[PDB]
């Protein structure tokens, strides 16, 4: 049977938790911060997601990896939108 794919990371003590969903294509958000599940402002192309995320002191810093075809596109949070990281793969 077909599925959806997540990725999930979380921070704090709240906590944050950021779910990442690859569904036709497309990588959708969702988001806790103690009070109710909303959208992400992520949105980027993709059919694989995996992530990870690490603190500077309080501020933090997200990395999504999308994947379309033989392809990975890194996208970077660091508290103020998503860019595109430097990420390219081995072969
Ligand atoms: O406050 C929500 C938000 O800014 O949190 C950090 C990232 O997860 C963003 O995509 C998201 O919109
Ligand atoms: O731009 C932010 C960046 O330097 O952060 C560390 C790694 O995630 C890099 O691939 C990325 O380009």
């Amino acid at each position: 049977p077909k599925s959806v794919q997540t990725a999930a990371t979380s921070w704090g003590t709240v906590p944050s938790i950021r779910v990442y969903t690859a569904n036709n294509g497309k990588i959708t958000e969702r988001c806790w911060d103690g009070k109710g599940w909303y959208t992400g402002a992520f949105n980027e192309p993709g059919d694989n997601v995996s992530v990870t995320s690490w603190l500077v002191g309080s501020a933090i810093h997200i990395r999504v990896y999308a994947s379309t075809g033989t392809t990975t596109t890194e996208w970077c949070w660091d508290g103020n939108g998503w860019t595109k990281g430097a990420y390219t793969a081995t072969n």
